[PDB]
């Protein structure tokens, strides 16, 4: 065991050791979503960094995790960072959606990982959780909810001017 | 009667609260509209702050009044702030229309009001409006109809692209 | 079903907008008070500015929730705000004795919702209550509730000097 | 009757008079440890300020737990402030093993405090603990339980040198 | 024995260390006074600032003695610290009667401790009081008198419309 | 194909894809290294930084590879980023002998790589890695074998004194 461990349960840190690779993938796809746009025939640069931002801000997410488990007597078990689902993510709107697809997910589990300490009696995990991560996605799911809305009304993916004026007046 | 009372009439006294409560309704629909534009299936953001500046203006109108009754001896008689019947606002263009519409009709109720002060021979209360109001809503319907003019001559409402570009360049 | 909605139960969404109107119930009636002492036959300075203040600090309190609807998938729904029944607040004492009632009503309403917030296991909302609301309406009852012991310790509402003194000096 | 109390069960106030004490039994327990290293026979001063800084946070602890007490109508019944059972804190290693051990037995008293505030429906304190008292001692449990290792890994008490090189590197 | 002990008896070490559970005992009384006017049925919070001010300068004299006790190679022997004798300080004047009463239970203590210094012939322990303690503990008796007198002459306690003028103009 | 491919083979473009992986296999190692050391049963603080910071720095080693592909109109195929070979880096002594074998492997992943641009006559490749990538990692091999020899003189591992001070002095 450890010396700082207290009110910490092995079925809880096991989910923490599960959230860790769950944040690492998002970064890895976000990151795949970045350079997808660096490409010549692709060529929307301001998309990318939006996905490079939230891949970078993604990295501090995965750290704050690692911090608690140490804060709390949990060791750290690392397995593999799987490869993305697609490498060709097609449509300038496909990405925002596929992004939204994965933001819902973290937010789900994060609301599943919340309830676990709701009944193993760990209200400390109900502060660093109820404060540092929820509204993170709630506004991220909120933002990518206005984003996808706009391309569509712009006429995306059938409009090509949609992903230019976006990549300028929303992402500039 | 009070102490500051002079020249003043029960009628115009009575009409201001009619013309006070409605600045709140105005701001309440400006507010109602403002956040309908936050919807995920909207993503019209400078449209939101537009009508949110307007509510905090049409709120100021309600304040830019209530002391005047206490500056002359009349007491305040408010009634129920009723909502609008168009909970959902269809299009920015359409919202401008209703916005315009009410403004146009809040306007006349200020014309109405002036015309009564003119009757009971109250030159001050005519110039409180002179100094503070009719010289303002005139300004409003001008660029209001200007907003139609663009979007209605751009291609909107059936142009979910013109809404995008009307905003990033007119609303801010 | 909005595309930004994940566990936002029907009762909760139908209750966020219940409070909002209640939230806008206060903002209105506070402002009734903010103009009783603007009455000439009343004439107390900073008893209108403390309420003018809240009347906008309740204004803001509502807006933090109309986002939340749109932020959790919820469609805002709007209702009639009713006029205050008290045409007169007698004296500045009973006023705060009516804002204590208010600030107290606002609480069990938060609670009974933060019950249902836990009911449908929406903790996002739960921590949201606790911050801008649970945490503030406590001291907003310690604040307002201190402004009452002294007033009657001074000698209000009988002796009318206490009102002069508390208006200048505590509010200075 | 207490004119501010509201959803504040009486079983919660009794365990706070009992807990404020507990955070004052540790300001004084710090106030011993802060001079045993002052003393010229040990003379570890960067040790001294540590437990003299700690002697101000845990005084700041028991002091916010009392502003709140009047902010919910809870009444403060003080009790005796007993000394500890140990006095010449053998080393610095051991002079921290107690500093930690004595605090773990505050989080536990807080975890059961969050627990008791849960069984009797009080989210204002549960959030109050959530924010002002949860992570802090996780920091402290971190702030101490690690030191212990480095202390141990250099060679204390086998080396009174360590307590010095640790003194003026870790604590300046 | 102490390598640094020189001309320092042991009733000295016993009476210093006897006169530290009297300077501190004052800190604990002022703080209860502080969180008495923190109360909602009292609600005067400059009284409280005051006694939080005596809560801490009379918390710094122990810091003098403890070093002093190690200045002089003596050891520290702590005991319990009682709660003060009242939990409800009755009134605002009467929290000042007693305040002027205890600093006289500590003056003559430190005065009739000033003699044993002369016994063991230890003028260090003499001059150490003739400035750093006794010059400023006969000031704090002087001021409370003016406070108590002002109190009994401003009309305490019969005139409740009074002891709030003192809370504002003198204490603030 | 590519509207910009030039002199840019298949076999060329190959390794880029699989070296991206490697600099991802590495930042993931420094990732865990940094937090093995953040464990209280290790607690060597600024050990964390050194390895954290070189995870943030060998991170950009990949992005700038994943940017070259694009530039020359290459194609990305991000494979899985696997788990670290050891999960308990024993001590600072081992947890650094690893970096050494590691970065030499990464280096020889490029010595034997760069010469592809040589057979395939990729001059833009024969200098980029020279300028942006090679020496930056020779300026990290040295940066470790200067700790590695330090710790063999400071008695590591058998001298657990050696680990504490390298923190504040070399890496503080
Ligand atoms: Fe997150
Ligand atoms: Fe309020
Ligand atoms: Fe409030």
């Amino acid at each position: 065991t450890s010396q700082v461990r207290q009110n910490y349960h092995q079925d809880s840190e096991a989910a923490i050791n599960r959230q860790i690779n769950l944040e690492l993938y998002a970064s890895y796809v976000y990151l795949s979503m970045s350079y997808y746009f660096d490409r010549d025939d692709v060529a929307l640069k301001n998309f990318a960094k939006y996905f490079l931002h939230q891949s970078h801000e993604e990295r501090e997410h995965a750290e704050k995790l690692m911090k608690l488990q140490n804060q709390r007597g949990g060791r750290i078990f690392l397995q593999d960072i799987k490869k993305p689902d697609c490498d060709d993510w097609e449509s300038g709107l496909n990405a925002m959606e596929c992004a939204l697809h994965l933001e819902k997910n973290v937010n789900q589990s994060l609301l599943e990982l919340h309830k676990l300490a709701t009944f193993k009696n760990d209200p400390h995990l109900c502060d660093f959780i109820e404060t540092h991560y929820l509204n993170e996605q709630v506004k991220a799911i909120k933002e990518l909810g206005d984003h996808v809305t706009n391309l569509r009304k712009m006429g995306a993916p059938e409009s090509g001017l949609a992903e230019y004026l976006f990549d300028k007046h929303t992402l500039g």
